[PDB]
């Protein structure tokens, strides 16, 4: 039953791998998932609450993942702990690209998606503004900037620049190169005096 | 005659700080610019052409400003020099904030206003890398990061952080304290070992 959900999931998934949102129709989606058309609407209400499901089982996985790492200090210099921060949503998203694209091309559109990224961006940047705090707080950072138009401006730049990077839009950091481009802006911007 | 085109794209300007493209209507710019529909249609093949131009318009006069700015250094210290830079697209997109979202939101939709966008940040991008790299043959910075991987970053962050703080989005920098922001990261980032 929550199978069906699954399976309805998974299709989506593999079909935003093709084509774009605008391009899947509700008959794929049940064609995919082994199932009719009034069956599909009784798990979800359209293809752009399969969207927002999708999106947001992608974005709790990057928050729980986030959540572990904060109780269990990776035990490393600094830079090494920022690089594991970025490091969950270079995997998390750029482990489900397809998601991630249609997810960001939906905040134009739809308002629910448009507030479940707002939700989170903000504990983000809340969570990075109080470790700078902390850094600042024991000595390890200077105070230049408010830690929390920093951490904004960060998050931001790493938002779009990780996802130009998944799609290979022109311009773009490439892939292999984006993490060390980031963690390089974090720490020379957080330490830098 | 040229009258008539700068009577529609002042009308679509005027319209898009009150809604979307998409609420707006070939007979909503007829009837601001003084002509009829059919005579619209000589202008311009479609709203969307509406905008395509009003952005390519707006872009190409800050790109003008950076390239009157390039030919005629200011007498600064090098963080001020980065804060005239980074100022032009405050203040060019700044000053045209209703056609700076909707090109933006078009972005996901129209192939051409994609690639104006994309062939002026590579344009930006060159050049903010051709000035890191002068920076280190003087010696004035040190090799850190690829030029130009750095370059392509730093322009992603000022896109997204710019146009975040003037749609007043959840979360962005308040206007007021985005170019400080920016300039610090850029110059952290540029110049810190
Ligand atoms: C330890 C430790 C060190 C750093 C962090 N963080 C620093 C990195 C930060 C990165 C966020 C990020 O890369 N984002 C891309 C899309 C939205 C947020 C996430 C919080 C978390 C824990
Ligand atoms: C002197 C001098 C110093 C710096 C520059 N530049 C540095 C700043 C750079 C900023 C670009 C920027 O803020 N952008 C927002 C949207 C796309 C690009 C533009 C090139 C140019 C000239």
């Amino acid at each position: 039953g929550d199978d069906r959900e699954l399976a309805i999931l998974a299709t989506a998934e593999n079909l935003l791998e093709d084509r774009p949102l605008a391009d899947i129709s509700v008959d794929d989606l049940a064609k995919g998932a082994g199932i009719s058309r009034p069956t599909f609407y009784f798990y979800f209400p359209s293809k752009e609450a399969v969207l927002l499901t999708l999106l947001d089982r992608v974005v709790n996985q990057a928050d729980m993942a986030l959540q572990t790492l904060a109780e269990n200090p990776a035990d490393t210099d600094r830079e090494n702990m920022w690089r594991t921060g970025i490091n969950v949503f270079f995997e998390t998203f750029g482990s489900h690209k397809a998601v991630t694209r249609a997810g960001q091309a939906a905040r134009a559109t739809s308002v629910e998606v448009a507030e479940l990224w707002s939700t989170f961006m903000q504990k983000w940047i809340a969570y990075t503004a109080a470790v700078i705090d902390a850094e600042r707080d024991r000595g390890a950072a200077p105070r230049t900037l408010p830690a929390h138009e920093l951490a904004t401006a960060l998050n931001l730049m790493n938002e779009r620049t990780l996802f130009a990077s998944f799609a290979g839009e022109q311009p773009s950091v490439p892939e292999a190169r984006v993490l060390d481009t980031l963690v390089h802006i974090w720490v020379t911007s957080i330490y830098g005096e």
